[PDB]
């Protein structure tokens, strides 16, 4: 029993954190096989962060520009290249400890772990979720630029977000592994602004299921609703419309539970509308929506990896 | 003088497309030096299309069950690899007409030129942009996934768009050329929809910019207006909102014309508000979001490329 922010052990991904230095600044790389994976913003400075113009500083730079530490071994930099807004840094070595890992583009409402890092060592783990409006929640200080967001499927590490900038709402920005960003932002020090976010409808009803497994149903009743009469109050409270295909894969849940999903929209459409009234769920006063169906059925049934 | 919807000169791009045919299903490929991509969906079946497990299907699957032909000539499939929604054939031969090309992600908004193909050969090109729900309002047939959409830079070609599907609305989806889609929909032939569409503001105003470069000043006015007064009529509407890097990005124009951004907000709000009754701008009458302020830059003053 129980139920806690699980995040997928991190050994996989400490083993290819490196330090990259490029002038005065020091961020971190991702190293795999034998290129080194980070933050293009790497190679400006303070006179270039508004309106920086990246092939032309990249042109200005050379190989013996970069520093490139793993520990304290050195790995020499023999080409360098730009994927976007991602610079892509080929080494001599390649790494040893390379998992078998590939690039993935995750959609919003999905989760993943972060692993944050400063001068190329892991700090600490954490799972979070891709909002709505392809922001991050996260935990990041100054050091963190080149930070990994990752899951794991069996023996292979999918690395899906690496970590560029925080906006002035203190959210987060990045890219996908093959340097395209996330939503609509770019790697400018300008003025730049999420949208609007909303709740990620699938992800709470995840949640209560949860909890019924936990042992809270408080929040139950016998009623029923339809897809239509759900989404018209959902879309008044922000959230996000319910369709078809997440029924199917709330799928699982009700069947281990034995409540419909249409039965527990109704339970959600009660709360929606009257509040929790002091009362808690999985103890928390408010509807949490950070955990996907199958990261319930992972925590709630039973998987584990190799 | 003059204002047409322009799409990008297709030749660099049709010499790459190809015909691939795995079993009875003969789709589009794209054929850059010795890998022909793909969908992926070219390997299922009528059985498979409700819910294809696609690793299942590609591991029952060697390379002598993929036919690829280049007009005549016959290419040998020596490997095959998934990448998330794309299939990777490795071929013997290396295209010879292969361009200077790179992947990128577009974002809502921006628009490419589509080179739709059937059966391998190229049948027509247009323009069209990426709708903010992730979607595109395309002419597409049967057979004519795998059709790929692109801009030209300078001498290189940015592969933005891999045609895979339609939607019951009748509007296009499909992948970048790492196959990963655009929008929250998934290559299964179910039921998907897409969400609310927006009006692209940025385009209007840039398409509006043009008008008067071309002689169309009837809605202009001395008016003024604010980013904050605007934005809130444009909701209204169901208009994108305006940041400040759109009238940076609008800058060029305002100068050529010598109308500044929120004097042509103004402008835009009465147009919203009152409509254009009976009166024409450009040959339309409506207010047409599918030209960026690059496309405008690039027809009212003039690049051409290498
Ligand atoms: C073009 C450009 C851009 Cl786009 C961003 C930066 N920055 C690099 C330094 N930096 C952090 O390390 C950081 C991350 C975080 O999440 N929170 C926090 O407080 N600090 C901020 C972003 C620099 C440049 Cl030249
Ligand atoms: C899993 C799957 C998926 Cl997702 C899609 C298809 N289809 C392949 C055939 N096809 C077209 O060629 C087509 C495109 C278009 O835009 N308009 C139109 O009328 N037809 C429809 C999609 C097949 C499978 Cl097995």
């Amino acid at each position: 029993s129980g139920f806690r922010k699980m995040a997928f052990p991190s050994g996989k991904v400490e083993g290819c954190m490196v330090q990259v230095t490029c002038g005065t600044t020091t961020l971190n790389g991702l190293w795999l096989d034998d290129v080194v994976y980070c933050p293009r913003h790497v190679i400006c400075t303070s006179e270039d962060m508004l309106n920086p113009n990246y092939e032309d500083l990249l042109i200005r730079k050379s190989n013996h520009n970069f520093l490139v530490q793993a520990g304290n071994v050195q790995l020499r930099v023999i080409g360098h290249s730009m994927q976007n807004c991602v610079l892509k840094l080929k080494v001599d070595t390649a790494n040893p400890k390379t998992p078998k890992y590939k690039f993935v583009r995750i959609q919003p409402g999905q989760t993943f772990s972060v692993l944050a890092c400063y001068n190329g060592s892991p700090s600490g783990v954490y799972q979070c979720a891709m909002r709505p409006n392809f922001t991050i929640k996260g935990s990041f200080l100054n050091g963190s630029c080149g930070s990994v967001g990752f899951n794991i499927d069996y023996d292979c590490v999918s690395f899906c977000y690496m970590h560029h900038m925080e906006l002035p709402t203190g959210v987060h920005a990045g890219t996908d592994l093959e340097g395209n960003f996330y939503g609509p932002f770019v790697d400018r020090q300008t003025a730049q602004a999420a949208g609007t976010d909303t709740t990620i409808t699938v992800n709470v009803l995840a949640w209560l299921y949860a909890a019924v497994i936990n042992g809270d149903r408080w929040f139950l009743n016998r009623f029923t609703t339809t897809l239509n009469d759900f989404n018209l109050v959902a879309m008044k409270y922000n959230y996000e419309p319910l369709t078809q295909d997440h029924v199917d894969i709330l799928g699982p849940l009700s069947a281990q539970t034995g409540i419909a999903v249409l039965d527990m929209c109704a339970s959600l459409k009660e709360l929606l509308q009257n509040g929790m009234n002091g009362r808690t769920i999985l103890g928390s006063a408010l509807l949490e929506d950070e955990f996907t169906p199958f990261d319930v059925v992972r925590q709630c049934s039973g998987v584990t990896f190799q």
